[PDB]
């Protein structure tokens, strides 16, 4: 079956950097578009980033494109997700998510369990 496994969440405190990376097997990793997104306590779980099959990268809002940069390796099958000057507001549930035609829409067909992010002041 279809198998996404997150990893690399943790405690940070703010101002700090963090790197996730995905692990896609059981899948033609290079015809898919890969997807970050996250659930934060008190709220619908929302788009971060996504990276197209042809290599085209989409941000959620101008809150995420000056900070977070997305990318992917497809010789190994992964996806990362570079996180910068973190603040308290991004302690989330971190999901990702692959699908053959969406970019933005939450109705990806395949998901990961989640990486939980913790960012203290």
């Amino acid at each position: 079956q279809v198998q996404l496994v997150e990893s690399g969440g943790g405690l940070v405190q703010a101002g700090d950097s963090l790197r996730l990376s995905c692990a896609a097997s059981g899948l033609t990793f290079n015809r898919y578009n890969m997807g970050w997104f996250r659930q934060a306590p008190g709220r619908e779980r929302e788009f971060v980033a996504s990276i197209s099959w042809s290599g085209d990268r989409t941000y959620g809002t101008d809150s995420v494109k000056g900070r977070f940069a997305i990318s992917r390796d497809n010789a190994k099958n992964t996806m990362y997700l570079q996180m910068n000057s973190l603040k308290p507001e991004d302690t989330a549930v971190y999901y990702c998510a692959a699908d053959r035609f969406l970019t933005r829409s939450v109705k990806y067909d395949y998901w990961g369990q989640g990486t939980q992010v913790t960012v203290s002041s």
